[PDB]
């Protein structure tokens, strides 16, 4: 049946955009046609990867999509507004996009959907604070958003604040916030719990890690990551959360960590090492 792939995204260079297998510790090649995009968002829906957002000399129009069963690669328009640091989901066919930033905007509100279906995009309700470099992840129908920043590097900061949007009411409705505000975080759904792992914020990295309890309403520490960094690339399968990159601050993620979240454990696995595009996209996928 189900047969999961982590898919990271890194550009056109050789072994720049790859699979990692969590069943036997592979990386596998992902040829790959197009040019890396600074702060892009990607997402995964039947058999597809969407990468949208982001920019290289302007902002890009353009959404890459890649068949991962028919190895194919083709484009659509992107969304409507072109922004940077934008987050990315998907639920029950449409592809939503939150925040980010233009050229004159430090943050935006802007939630826009794309229906994999009709091919069409469609503007929906704003959310309550404007954010960059937060994560959006779905949880149960639900579209959980959380962290992120506003303003710049000296006047503005960084984020606890959750919200979560219904798509059955279009409703977005304020949550508990994070212990910790944080950007550039890892947002993953295990079972009934969202973890925020590491990123950062105004006062530095973070090795710490947090989930939220959504029945309660509730966030509640768990133990933190062996590393101690400012970006992570985070991605879930099964119980294990998978830490396959990030940014030190002077240098890298050299080996993957892993988190047990069944038994509240981390190890860094020193037999594989971690993807050296520090900023690419990754995502869950399905291959069958």
């Amino acid at each position: 049946k189900h047969d999961y792939r982590i898919a990271l995204f890194g550009g056109s260079q050789p072994q720049s955009c790859r699979y990692f297998n969590p069943k036997d510790y592979s990386w596998t090649d992902i040829r790959c046609p197009f040019e890396k995009r600074r702060d892009a968002a990607c997402v995964f829906w039947d058999n597809v990867v969407y990468i949208l957002g982001g920019s290289q000399l302007f902002p890009i129009k353009r959404m890459d999509c890649y068949n991962v069963v028919k190895d194919s690669w083709y484009s659509k328009l992107g969304p409507p507004t072109p922004r940077d640091s934008l987050a990315a989901c998907a639920a029950e066919g449409k592809i939503y996009t939150s925040g980010g930033s233009e050229v004159g905007n430090s943050a935006l509100y802007l939630f826009e959907c794309y229906d994999t279906r009709t091919e069409s995009w469609h503007t929906k309700p704003s959310m309550l604070t404007q954010r960059c470099s937060h994560g959006m992840v779905e949880a149960n129908g639900l579209i959980y958003v959380c962290g992120g920043s506003l303003g710049n590097n000296v006047s503005g900061r960084v984020l606890n604040s959750c919200e979560v949007y219904d798509p059955a009411t279009e409703t977005w409705t304020e949550l508990c916030p994070m212990i910790e505000a944080r950007k550039n975080h890892g947002l993953v759904f295990v079972k009934d719990k969202i973890f925020a792992v590491g990123g950062q914020n105004g006062l530095g990295g973070l090795d710490n890690v947090e989930y939220y309890d959504i029945k309660l309403n509730e966030w509640k520490m768990v133990s933190p990551m062996p590393w101690k960094g400012v970006t992570v690339k985070c991605a879930a399968v099964g119980s294990i959360v998978y830490v396959l990159a990030g940014f030190q601050g002077v240098g890298r993620l050299g080996h993957i960590l892993e988190y047990n979240t069944e038994t509240d454990k981390w190890v860094a696995n020193s037999k594989v090492r971690a993807f050296p595009v520090t900023s690419c996209l990754i995502c869950v996928v399905d291959t069958c």
